[PDB]
């Protein structure tokens, strides 16, 4: 059977690095990794460097495509000191490390010849604020598609990709468990916009951000592994984030290893797992590149969309 | 508000024809038009010629894109006497003339310099045969997504776009109201494959043919107009197709103008309208170009996806 995909292992994949230079310290890599993420320079070299290359091959090529439409429309030539922004989506479960992957990718990409403006946005700030979620009865469905202002989100990316000079996104605080009053992220005609979130590859009766991506990643792992990473990160946060008296989950700091495992399993069981099964995992087939991770967080397989 | 779309009227649109030669007789145009379709050489010149141009601009450009992936993968160069096939989808309601649009487009495209192999396939032959539909309780939902062998359909297009030498599709008879035993359409590594059907722009938990399109059309009209075209074509078929004694709807031949209007309204009311509202119309936002038709079948507006 022919297939739109081709599978790789890490051997096959690292060969595709070719000449691509590594522009990252261990000290710089440190500052990009999230709690519980195990990435080192080797993983960057073998996994993230081929990837960065592929994307650069595609930016050039995907531009020829918009130029072709603008030529058809008898339009101005388009100054190359502001092309049409390349949009990259990053998806996958809570606790799977989307965050680290997107920051690493941003950093690699910004160290290209152009020195291109590479911005990074998470869909967190497009959550409805708590008071609106309370209203909609969705305080226990944060992360589900309906807990987002999808329209506001779509307006943002559309705004950016259509060549606007600036666009604003709201800002989410994990510590305070809500949207931050008055806070804005300002994206100014970047060259590349990475958009990171659970459900960014969703599709629907209306045009959505997944329709605007020129390239997508889905970070994947076995569901039980991800649960383990999630529970595990929950116990760890008892001495990082939960330890803050301002933390909306400061009550959790005091929990025993065992009470905390019970709490975290319950959250997984009722929110994050159902969302992964029902909404996120069904988006995996569309992703340009799936990064498969083994129980130790290691990316050891990849699935590339050839078609 | 910025928009992924740009609207045209026919004036704006016909300007975009530029130099593009017209290679069609009135006698050739005649043989491509379906019962009730009103297209003339003027419509071809003003509407179909810009369109054909846009597509040619895109074929070149979309090839640069697959070449970029193959370059990344360190693959052979790809002989230009067989690139990766350009796939065009054509969608819209029953009775809206998808058929005519796709045949016209095929004909225009095959009269390009390459003299390219342009094949045309409708999703009709991917219906389940009656006996299987009876089984699934779907004899009154022909045309709904679930009345198709979607997997078989996906296998077909995947097969073609992945460079296979040949792929087979089954064949549907309207006259006999069923799949034709033993009949095959054989598509042999075309340059361009046009895939025409109601639901070809649908999207879902699995990778679908809409994910393989490099360009799509959606032929649109006001729903009441389409009903009128449908009822109207039904009365007309009383002396064309229904007149055949072999016709599965030969009983309809004898109906009065008025009994027939009642029959056709009922079919619209119970099958074709619900499907248009529930499944087809929700796919319009993704289409590259929507062709809007006025009550006289005339394309007078267009919506192009810029993003
Ligand atoms: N303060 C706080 N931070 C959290 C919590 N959960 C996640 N985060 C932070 O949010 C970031 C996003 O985590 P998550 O949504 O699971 O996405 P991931 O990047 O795919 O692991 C992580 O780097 C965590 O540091 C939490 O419960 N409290
Ligand atoms: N024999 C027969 N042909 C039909 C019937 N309905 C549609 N057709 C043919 O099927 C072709 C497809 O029609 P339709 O499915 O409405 O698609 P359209 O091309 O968008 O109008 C048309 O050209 C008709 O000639 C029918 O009831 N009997
Ligand atoms: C992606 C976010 C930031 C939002 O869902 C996720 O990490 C989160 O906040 N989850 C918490 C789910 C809950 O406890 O309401
Ligand atoms: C697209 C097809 C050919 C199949 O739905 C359509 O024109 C059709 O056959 N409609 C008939 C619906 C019905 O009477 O069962
Ligand atoms: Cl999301
Ligand atoms: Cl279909």
């Amino acid at each position: 059977e022919p297939s739109p995909y081709v599978e790789f292992d890490r051997r096959q994949w690292r060969a595709l690095r070719m000449s691509t230079p590594l522009a990252l310290t261990e000290e710089e890599l440190v500052g990009l990794r999230g709690l519980g993420e195990q990435i080192d320079l080797l993983e960057v070299e073998e996994v993230y460097l081929p990837l960065a290359r592929l994307i650069h091959l595609q930016v050039a090529a995907r531009q020829r495509l918009f130029a072709a439409t603008a030529e058809f429309l008898g339009e101005p030539q388009q100054n190359p000191d502001r092309p049409v922004p390349f949009i990259i989506g990053v998806a996958g479960s809570v606790a799977v490390g989307k965050s680290t992957t997107a920051r690493v990718l941003q950093a690699l990409l910004a160290r290209w010849d152009h020195h291109p403006r590479v911005d990074l946005v998470t869909t967190d700030g497009f959550l409805y604020p708590n008071a609106e979620l309370q209203r909609r009865n969705l305080m226990h469905r944060k992360g589900f598609p309906e807990s987002y202002n999808r329209r506001a989100l779509m307006r943002f990316v559309t705004s950016v990709k259509s060549g606007s000079d600036y666009a604003c996104a709201p800002v989410y605080s994990h510590l305070h468990y809500d949207i931050i009053p008055g806070a804005e992220q300002v994206v100014r005609h970047p060259d590349i916009l990475i958009l990171e979130g659970l459900n960014v590859l969703q599709t629907g009766p209306t045009l959505m951000v997944s329709d605007l991506f020129d390239f997508s990643l889905y970070v994947d792992a076995r569901i039980e592994d991800i649960e383990q990473w999630y529970v595990s990160r929950f116990l760890a946060m008892r001495t990082t984030a939960f330890a803050d008296p301002e933390s909306h989950f400061h009550h959790y700091a005091a929990f025993s290893d065992s009470q905390a495992v019970v709490a975290a399993r319950e959250i997984w069981r009722t929110i994050n797992r159902p969302n992964l099964v029902e909404n996120i995992l069904p988006t995996r087939p569309r992703a340009t590149l799936v990064l498969r991770k083994d129980a130790d967080h290691s990316i050891n397989r990849l699935r590339l969309r050839k078609l």
